[PDB]
């Protein structure tokens, strides 16, 4: 019959590599799976389902099941949004919002935007690997261990507010670049915090995350190589577009995005595109020059973006456009979003001015909320 996924979730400790997302890609595909006989004894193909969204698995001899009845399309959310504690309103308050912009674009391209500061720990999209990944490690890391990465802001936030939500400590390290939310907000959540003014990005600061651990032995949780990462985007961010477009009655084309680690458009391209290859998946190229925040260019070792068989096209995009994207989506729709998420907007609006994009639906994921990032908005006024 069915069973109910969380008993048989220890796969997500045991199973390795990327072979797995094989049979996540024909599942979707299909819109179905095969019955496993012992489900222990499956341990990938359960993993794939999960990854997907399932909350329920076949077992035993019989038939297959569709997505909807693995409940990849159930409802989480209560109707009256009133949650018992905070990381329960992490995970069933979802879907974050996708939102239809007034913002017109080119050749019948239009715009939904996916509000990830709709999350409640660090409002945005960071919420959800910080979460999965403090999850996997809390049974093999016992309590009280502190757990370190390097952050641009976000990650850093949300992994001090799970990490202490679980019972650790947590230490983040930042380039001197990074917004002031990012250096002061995870001390304000009890976390220790390291600038290094010498660091031009958050990747350089690997090295020294690296060193450190070997000598303290902290735990370095890694969201730059962590799988976990790229798994709470299928589960989360991806599934979304995918259940919101078909309830929602959208012509999905494409998604469009940024790329820090990669981990969300990773996921979302990989999932829509197992659904339909068609997707397009259009991402953000900074500017070589410029800065936006949380965001970097492709060229270096990206995990999954790389890795995975995710078809993609990238448009340049310069920080002064990208708060130029800020600036008309304030003006259009009254929401103020991060200078990625404007980026990821005029990335879609060149495809779509270039005439390389079918007319129809798309999602942008915009990671963040523009309040964080005021002098970035009060240059782009002038
Ligand atoms: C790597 C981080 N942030 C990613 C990020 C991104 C890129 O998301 P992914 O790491 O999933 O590629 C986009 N926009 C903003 C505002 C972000 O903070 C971090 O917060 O450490």
């Amino acid at each position: 019959a069915l069973a109910d996924i969380s008993g048989y979730l220890d796969v997500l400790d045991s199973v390795r590599g990327f072979s797995y997302l094989e049979n996540a890609r024909e599942v979707l595909r299909s819109g179905e799976a095969r019955c496993l006989g012992n489900p222990r004894s499956e341990p990938e193909y359960v993993k794939a389902l999960y990854v997907i969204g399932a909350s329920r698995i076949p077992v035993g001899d019989g038939c297959s099941h569709t997505l909807e009845e693995l409940g990849v399309f159930d409802i989480s959310v209560p109707g009256e949004m009133v949650f018992p504690s905070p990381l329960d309103f992490f995970e069933r308050g979802k879907p974050t919002p996708l939102v239809r912009s007034r913002l017109q674009l080119p050749n019948g391209v239009r715009v939904w935007l996916k509000l990830e500061w709709y999350n409640p720990f660090s409002l945005s999209v960071k919420d959800r690997p910080a979460v999965e990944i403090i999850s996997r490690l809390s049974r093999r890391v016992e309590k009280g261990s502190l757990v370190a990465d390097a952050t641009s802001s976000n990650f850093g936030v949300a992994l001090s507010a799970v990490a202490r939500l679980y019972g650790y400590r947590a230490r983040v390290y930042l380039p001197g670049a990074a917004e002031e939310f990012g250096k002061l907000l995870p001390r304000l959540l009890g976390a220790q915090v390291i600038v290094d003014p010498e660091a031009p990005s958050t990747v350089h600061l690997l090295p020294r995350v690296m060193k450190d651990s070997k000598n303290e032995g902290f735990v370095h949780v890694n969201q730059f190589y962590n799988d976990a990462n790229f798994e709470a985007h299928m589960r989360g961010t991806a599934r979304e577009i995918f259940v919101q477009s078909r309830r929602g009655g959208l012509a999905l084309r494409g998604v469009a995005g940024s790329l820090g680690t990669s981990g969300h458009m990773s996921a979302a391209a990989f999932y829509l595109q197992s659904v339909d290859p068609s997707i397009r998946a259009v991402l953000v190229q900074p500017a070589q020059g410029d800065s936006i925040p949380g965001i970097r260019r492709v060229e270096t070792g990206m995990l999954w973006i790389n890795m995975l068989d995710i078809s993609y096209t990238l448009a340049e995009v310069t920080l002064e456009e990208a708060m130029e994207a800020v600036v008309e989506v304030a003006r259009s729709d009254g929401l103020v979003i991060g200078p990625s998420g404007g980026a990821a907007v005029k990335a879609l609006a060149k495809k779509a001015a270039e005439g390389d994009l079918e007319p129809g639906d798309y999602v942008v994921v915009v990671p963040d909320t523009g309040f964080k990032y005021l002098s970035l908005v009060q240059n782009a006024l002038e």
